[PDB]
């Protein structure tokens, strides 16, 4: 059908139905006359994974006789999604894969809805290391991503009376056709024991000992036939574990534990043993796997020339204690080598700001379950902190600041501070985010070591997030300006010379509405509500999270509700407001928010007065997939963030990207995308950081504003009154409580800006061919944000690798 | 190479080769520098499993066009052990597949060995009935056996300092390539719950659900094209189940517990309550299959013409209420109607004797567990004890003794009780058993309903227990006689005619002599111990228990090492006594037995004195395949059971096939054996079953045995005294104490008949040519013991059906 999809050569067509008739029989032992679509999507899975092994094999044995410097990712979450797309886009197999199955009678987008998401990832942390493993292949590294195969990733949510239900997503119940068991390379994983002092140096002994077993999934870069590779390990028990009998084979499910399920909090540290052990138990794996490919190429000098390993926060944090214990105690050398080596070797990225989520461990959990590393932690502490008395001598509060260890009730170890002394190179993830670094919570680290500290702007993927998911947008693109954007996106700047092109125009305003369109019949297919689709599709989608303030946007649609009523004859831009993302399991104000915007919904969705001219709708079980369909959907994105409290976003990108305008506070890479389109081109609102530590010196007093604002002091009274909530009148007392006493994100500070920006807006819709050219001025401007510039800055400013656009051989 | 292996034409041997190197490449992603053996035995499982897929699809196919009547060999056990070489035999491609192999510098005989056992059972019964799928197969008939897929079989059994110690199975570590998943046909089974009483009859509610998933392994027949199918089902936790957050999904293992561990008992029950939930969970899944299969052929007259179901044991006795519970409270059949239909559906083999092996579930169990089949049992009972009054007026002690329902402190089910008034067949095993039967522990219920009660003697399958195992000898039998007794082992009697046949007389010996070469390379190769292939190879390999008498063999071998000791200088016959089996975990006796051995071991091998000859190996971990090489390798199979405890043996059959004289108590199939071969050609010793009675009713008194016999008391005085434990003077106070006061099964009564009837054997092994001349006696007669010529029975006798030796096309 489309350009950018790829060749449906007639050769290539008969081979891809041969072999799909072929693995139907042979593999699936199915016949014609009893397969149903799940039957033929995992044939269509099996013909596409075929034409992977062969680049697989290749790149593999490429990288060991090159011998090239290694990129290890660590991170405890990959946010995959669907693999069956992107692995036909990134080989350009989509068109011949879409004609193949056309003349078997089936159609592929139909088959393509059946393969579940690997949602292995709670959100943006996840979802950015799917897009840099993507970037890596594409850019030609000798990259790989390890972390853990969970048997249960993200939760699915179900909405029951208007609140978040839980249900294991059991994602591996028909089996995964892209990941390869390695069971012949499974390594131990030690745990517990105690340490003994010899002549020799110490000693860990009397361990439990846990089997990791690696699962590999291919990374297919776009065109280039490399195949990169994300191990993934499994936790098994050891065969004489417990070794009555029957008690004891069932007790193997306590060291299976460790990979059975990802923990949902985002943004949150939840302190708990089992988390701890994840920790380890991917980081102890893979450095054994690391160290064992390094010696195939006793001298451990050149390790950080041909090894780099990532941290992505501070969750494999633990590999910078583990590397010393191997190089200390294992391969016996000295202390301050191996350090060296290891600071060398290991870069950490902060995804972080809200205190609440910086892992701090309790020293009582460390010491019995890893009592090695802390002593070996207590060591880093003791000879960092002679280096900072030496600098700043008699500066003993410093001191007490920049220990790895936090005094209290109970001591902790502070992770952060351990991924500081222990890297070469400390990054957050968008510019202002990186300067707040500076300036507050590494202000110190900062001071001592201001050469490791960087900024890398964080990016998406414009394979998943353009050609993937907006076909028909891809492909007017590449009618004017060629396919190489793909791999090189600063070329969309191409499109400014395009802004008053009346023909461009229309083409743009066409995708959109045709991406409108198929949203809406999505929504009646699958949950039976009828949006208006010539309505403004209003947006916001991300994990439930008070510093994201889904609050504010309810706030705003309250206040457009209320103006309807007072004056029911005026006319209104129309808007389907759609809020959709999870909460955390035990978050019980995250639960709240979810509810009070579907008990909005049930009001304004039911009134007869209001008609179609405001809708809301709170989409179920955001995740990438989804994210998919909504996104080249969107006309508006909400990007409303408290300034100072989202490190980067990327949702934002995608949207950018994707055609929609962007309301956003100067938060995060919010900045960064409106210096590239142009404030102009963007609806900024509400305080910049600078203005919310002014309101934190002299105090917020959220009653200020509910005393001059009556549209404002309405909504708090309809709330409290159960205007929304009839038949349980205080349901939302929590909510009032917090908006009014202990509202740490200040929402009502950013709200009658945020309702005047929201007018802007709207009066923009209403002329839509001056809306389209300012999404074209921003779809144009969207090119820093591709992950490949990410990960080029990665690669040459960390990790001292050289990218390359070079295909591999076929 | 052989004949009986099939052809290797030059196109199938190409067409293997490139299908093996496809398989390494596409399915293993390995290239042929990095490939490990495992790796080759995975690649040639891939390519052999590929020409069943055919053969099964088009099997399952006819089934569904010709609706035949349908057989379900239910069984919680199936001791399959390796799938590869069977396939091989079975589809004719073994010499093709040595050949193929043999051109790509591969060893197949060595691939081979790597396959683990599918090891999903304890011993004879579990055996039973995989060599009864093959033949089911074989004989063309629509036989489905169903089960439980455990993911951990029989233990691995470890000798530590002469003791078994225990290893989990992790029989699936490596992935199992016979299998399929079926995910797609998952289906639910209940626990708990309560019944409610309605207008519309009873109602079990409030149930927890755990889901059976199928995994479907192919069983193909001796080249008919047929290929059966067996499923085994999996416990999977429901999605909403248990649904803080962590604890919840971590919880999922209590309900996937169910099918995590093979219970490890041999005649042995054990009644706990995940034994249980076995039980229930085989049953509830299977019987909901073979009613949908039956429902796409509301009428339930046509059930028992489409549908047998064969109880393997009282294991799944439930599914006799649970077929009520289906036909009465969910499809509203009377009662009457119903039972007609169950009884004229079911049947019931015994396997058991020993009343410690005999299920007697306590009601309180079942009352917690299955509320509503409690009830159903209740009302079985009255009726069945309302027939009973109405055929025995006042006979008020045969209504106690013929009740379902035990009164004692404990309440139980009599599960063998409910199998007979529940079944239209009950058979045994073997023809003394059947008549055991018959006359003692089930003599009342053969008095009301004569008519149930059958033998059906047991079999094994020649084409594992012959061709594939002893290939040579399969040779020079096909040399003479052709291939087609391998279907038709009857034909074997044409072996007679060749008794004084001077050539066949050096192949039959020589075949032997390479089987024990073969074996004794094998002990070094693997376990470093140095036997004399020239000796005679005494073996005795089944489960270790005080029935089978170990104990009796252990006082053998003492009283030839005390005759050595005695005169040195006297010629003897020269021994190699390989003993083996496991013991139950929770066995004591059964362990300090296998100690026993292996102590007897440590001081007649370092004798000087002894020489090579006398041998006693412990043969470690005695399983399937082990049993395919050491039968081979036996000269004399020790069948040693006091009467009337074996109900049938079918080790002793798979030794009289393979060329290896019988020393046996007339127990069991014994009794069958000697008389098809003749009494002159089988050493026979000891007490009948009429000599166990009169011994019982005058009282066993081994002390008698003691005081008159002194090479007996000299043993007795050694064990005690620690002359076999010098360290620990004691080791062996348990098993004197029991030999001398609490011996059930009488050992010292047959110890001077065995040491006699060993001499004999002695002194016919001195004359090699009648030796053999007494083999082929034995080889000849063996036709009987054909699992084919069993399942025959079945079908013509209780089943309904009419075998079949005609082919499906290819
Ligand atoms: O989406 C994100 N999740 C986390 C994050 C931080 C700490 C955690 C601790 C425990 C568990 C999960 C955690 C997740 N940080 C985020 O990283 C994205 C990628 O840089 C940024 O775009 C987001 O602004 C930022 O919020
Ligand atoms: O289950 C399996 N997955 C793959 C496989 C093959 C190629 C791939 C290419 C790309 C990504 C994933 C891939 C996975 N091979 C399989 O290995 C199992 C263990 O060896 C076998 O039991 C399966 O029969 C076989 O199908
Ligand atoms: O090998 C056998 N195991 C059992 C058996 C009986 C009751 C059980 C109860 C619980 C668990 C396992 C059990 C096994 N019976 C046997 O069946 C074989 C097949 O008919 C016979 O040849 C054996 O003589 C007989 O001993
Ligand atoms: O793991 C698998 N086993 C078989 C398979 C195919 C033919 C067979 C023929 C006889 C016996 C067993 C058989 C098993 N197919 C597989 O199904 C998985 C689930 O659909 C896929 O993920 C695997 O890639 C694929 O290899
Ligand atoms: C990109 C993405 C995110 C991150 O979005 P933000 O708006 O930056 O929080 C979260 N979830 C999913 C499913 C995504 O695709
Ligand atoms: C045949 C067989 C048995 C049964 O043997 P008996 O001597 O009848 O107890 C037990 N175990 C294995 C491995 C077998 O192959």
């Amino acid at each position: 059908q489309i350009s950018v999809r790829g060749l449906a050569g007639v050769e290539n067509v008969t081979e891809l139905k041969k072999n799909f008739n072929r693995h139907l029989h042979f593999t699936l032992v199915k016949d014609r006359n009893v397969a149903t679509p799940r039957d033929y999507y995992f044939a269509l899975a099996h013909t596409v994974r075929d034409h992977l092994v062969g680049r697989w094999i290749r790149t593999q044995q490429h990288y060991y006789e090159k011998d090239p410097k290694r990129i290890y990712y660590l991170s405890l979450e990959f946010y995959m999604g669907r693999t069956l797309q992107n692995t036909m886009v990134n080989l350009a197999l989509e068109n011949a894969c879409d004609e193949a199955t056309y003349q078997l009678g089936l159609d592929m987008e139909e088959l393509e809805e059946i393969e579940e998401d690997a949602g292995l990832g709670n959100g943006g942390l996840g979802r950015l290391a799917a897009c840099f493993l993507d970037s890596m292949a594409t850019l030609g590294l000798a990259a790989y991503g390890y972390g853990i195969r969970y048997e249960f990733g993200i939760f699915n949510q179900k909405i029951c009376g208007g609140w978040q239900m839980e249900e294991a997503d059991d994602w591996l119940r028909y089996g995964n056709p892209w990941e390869k068991a390695r069971p012949e390379f499974t390594l131990p994983v030690h745990f517990y024991g105690r340490v003994e002092h010899t002549s020799q140096g110490a000693k860990w002994v009397d361990t439990q000992v846990v089997l990791a077993m690696p699962y590999d999934t291919p990374v297919p870069g776009y065109r280039n036939n490399v195949v990169n590779t994300m191990r993934l390990w499994s936790a098994k028990a050891p065969n004489d574990f417990n070794l009555g009998y029957i008690q004891a084979v069932l007790d193997r499910n306590l060291a299976e534990n460790i990979s059975r399920v990802l923990y949902p909090n985002d943004n949150f540290f939840e302190g708990k043993e089992l988390r701890l052990k994840q920790e380890y138990f991917v980081v102890a794996a893979t450095l054994q796997d690391i160290i064992r490919r390094f010696k195939s190429s006793t001298n451990f000098d050149a390790f950080p020339d041909k090894v780099a390993i990532q941290l992505n926060d501070t969750h494999p944090s633990l590999a910078i204690p583990e590397l010393m214990r191997v190089l200390v105690d294992l391969e016996r050398l000295d202390w301050d080598k191996a350090w060296e080596v290891t600071v060398k070797t290991c870069a950490y990225t902060n995804h972080t700001v809200l205190p609440e989520a910086l892992e701090r461990w309790p020293v009582h959990l460390l010491e019995t379950l890893l009592p090695r590393h802390l002593q070996i932690i207590y060591e880093i502490n003791q000879r960092f902190l002679n280096r900072v008395a030496a600098a700043f001598p008699g500066d003993v509060d410093r001191l007490r600041r920049m220990s790895l260890v936090e005094e209290g009730a109970v001591k902790r170890i502070n992770m952060a501070h351990l991924c500081i002394a222990g890297s070469h190179a400390v990054n957050g993830v968008a510019r202002i985010h990186s300067e707040i670094l500076k300036k507050t919570i590494f202000k110190d680290f900062y001071e001592l070591e201001p050469h490791k500290f960087q900024n890398k702007t964080n990016g998406i993927t414009p394979r998943r997030w353009l050609v993937l998911c907006n076909p028909g947008l891809a492909e007017i693109i590449a009618e004017r300006i060629g396919e190489e954007y793909i791999s090189d996106l600063d070329q969309l700047r191409k499109l400014l010379s395009y802004v008053d092109d009346e023909a461009f125009i229309r083409d743009v305003a066409k995708v959109k509405q045709e991406n409108k369109l198929k949203f809406a019949a999505y929504l009646e297919r699958e949950y039976k509500v009828h949006i208006n689709p010539n309505s403004l599709f209003d947006v916001q989608v991300k994990r439930i999270h008070e510093y994201k303030r889904q609050l504010l946007n309810c706030l705003h649609v309250i206040t457009l509700y209320n103006r309807i009523k007072k004056e029911p004859n005026k006319f209104v831009v129309p808007r389907t407001v759609m809020i959709g993302g999870k909460a955390a399991p035990g978050y019980h104000m995250a639960k709240m928010i979810i509810k009070l915007i579907t008990a909005i919904g049930d009001v304004v969705n039911h009134d007869p007065v209001v008609g179609d001219r405001l809708r809301v709708i709170f989409l179920e079980n955001y995740r990438v997939s989804l994210a998919e369909k909504v996104i080249p959907a969107a006309d508006l994105s909400e990007q409303i963030s408290t300034a100072g409290t989202e490190a980067s976003g990327t949702g934002n990108m995608k949207f950018m990207l994707n055609g929609a305008l962007t309301i956003g506070t100067m938060d995060g890479a919010n900045v960064e995308m409106a210096e590239e389109a142009g404030e102009e081109n963007f609806f900024i609102f509400g305080m910049r950081v600078e203005d919310v530590d002014r309101l934190d010196q002299r105090g917020y007093n959220a009653q200020e504003y509910y005393d001059r604002i009556p549209e404002l002091r309405q909504i708090i009274e309809q709330l409290s009154s159960g205007f929304f909530s009839p038949k349980q009148p205080d349901l939302f007392k929590d909510i009032v409580n917090m908006l009014m006493h202990h509202d740490r994100f200040k929402v009502f500070a950013d709200y009658e800006e945020y309702v005047k920006c929201q007018e802007r807006v709207s009066a923009l819709y209403k002329n839509p061919r001056e809306w389209t050219r300012m999404v074209i001025r921003n779809i144009a401007t969207s090119g820093k944000f591709s992950s490949d510039r990410t990960i080029a800055q990665y690669a040459r400013e960390i990790w001292g690798v050289e990218p390359s656009r070079q295909r591999l051989p076929a």
